[PDB]
């Protein structure tokens, strides 16, 4: 059945989109929330999408499930945990996740996400909570996993505090810092909060990536890249629209994490287009392929390499490139990002 059988690397997954069906359930029950269903396959019926849709669509397919998990401590750890395992099922040899600790916490955030009472757990034991279930199931079923912290664009108070638990928690196993949700809401690439988070970053080297291009313009982009500094680009995929940042990207060997699932789902890509990775392919352009939100588009890994196989014509060998792109680009330090290079090379020979 898959498409590519050999291991792979993912740069871009979200842990809050990246939940058991199942796990919901037992902790909607378990904590009083109780769901719009009770069993595992409804759930992800109406928990999952299928079809395009828009954002307000979308985020309340978190309001379902979010206060089901949010607050509870071992509900963190064990989404930590089962996300290795999710991964490890993928064929997935080193992974980077990304999520939002503000939004898994009940204290010490304002506003309380999630509308969710008060309560004890904040911010900083998240981040440790879930870099404890991670490390077990790295142990436990043998992927290596990192992990990203996201600001939120609505909210650029929450900014100083994510790169100070990336400074907390460095190596192990939070190794950058990412900007996520709504890059629509005008000039939030350059509130004051995020950008000077991202200075704070590059003072104290931790890495960067934004999500930039997937649902907005060039200029966005152009931001992320002249203004906070990134590494990566998260998508990444309206940089066409602008010919000499393209070209630059191209010249400065800027990573693209791919979406390609995600990006039908989302509106990003209409289907009667060139699909932006394809043009990447052609390009010989430094891009990876990735889940985004496994939870919510009903997929894994081989649903994205099956779709640029079977629709894009994407071959074995792009395929190989592409996840060494993605080991290369990863933010590994140079002696575990060389070892896991050669991992690969063996692999794919
Ligand atoms: N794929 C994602 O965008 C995503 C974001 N998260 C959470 C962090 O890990 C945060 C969820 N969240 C909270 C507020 C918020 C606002 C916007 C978005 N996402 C977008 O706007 C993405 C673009 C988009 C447009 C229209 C439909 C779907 C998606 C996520 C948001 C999980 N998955
Ligand atoms: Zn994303």
């Amino acid at each position: 059945t898959p498409a590519f059988d050999k291991p792979k690397v993912e740069l871009h997954v979200h842990l809050d989109g990246a939940i058991k069906p199942e796990t919901i359930l037992y902790y909607g029950k378990r904590r009083g929330i109780a769901l719009p269903a009770d069993t595992p396959e409804e759930l992800q019926n109406i928990i999952g999408m299928d079809k395009p849709l828009t954002l307000p669509d979308f985020l309340a397919k978190f309001d379902y499930y979010m206060p089901a998990i949010a607050g509870c401590r071992d509900a963190i750890k064990r989404i930590a945990y089962e996300f290795v395992e999710m991964k490890a099922k993928d064929g997935v040899v080193y992974v980077e996740v990304r999520y939002s600790p503000h939004l898994l916490a009940n204290s010490k955030v304002e506003p309380i996400p999630w509308n969710q009472a008060e309560g004890d757990l904040t911010p900083d034991e998240v981040v440790s909570l879930v870099n404890q279930g991670l490390q077990e199931g790295e142990r436990d079923f043998g992927v290596k996993v990192r992990s990203i912290l996201c600001c939120m664009r609505h909210q650029p108070s929450w900014s100083s505090e994510v790169v100070e638990l990336c400074k907390k928690y460095r190596e192990q196993t939070v190794v950058a810092i990412d900007l996520a949700g709504d890059e629509t809401i005008e000039g939030s690439s350059l509130f004051p909060g995020h950008v000077q988070a991202y200075a704070e970053a590059v003072k104290s080297g931790v890495h960067r990536t934004v999500h930039a291009g997937e649902v907005g313009s060039a200029n966005v982009v152009k931001e992320a890249v002249d203004t906070l500094k990134t590494e990566r680009l998260g998508h990444g995929y309206h940089t066409l629209e602008d010919t000499t940042l393209y070209n630059r990207l191209r010249q400065e060997n800027m990573h693209f994490e791919i979406c390609p699932w995600s990006s039908y789902l989302t509106g990003a890509w209409k289907p009667d287009t060139e699909h932006a990775v394809i043009r990447f392919k052609n390009d010989q352009v430094n891009y990876s392929l990735n889940t985004d939100d496994p939870l919510i588009f009903k997929s894994t890994l081989d649903t994205d390499y099956q779709m640029t196989k079977k629709d894009m014509g994407f071959t074995e060998e792009e395929f190989k490139r592409l996840n060494i792109n993605a080991a290369k680009s990863s933010f590994l330090p140079e002696d575990e990002k060389k070892e896991l290079l050669d991992l690969l090379y063996k692999a794919y020979r």
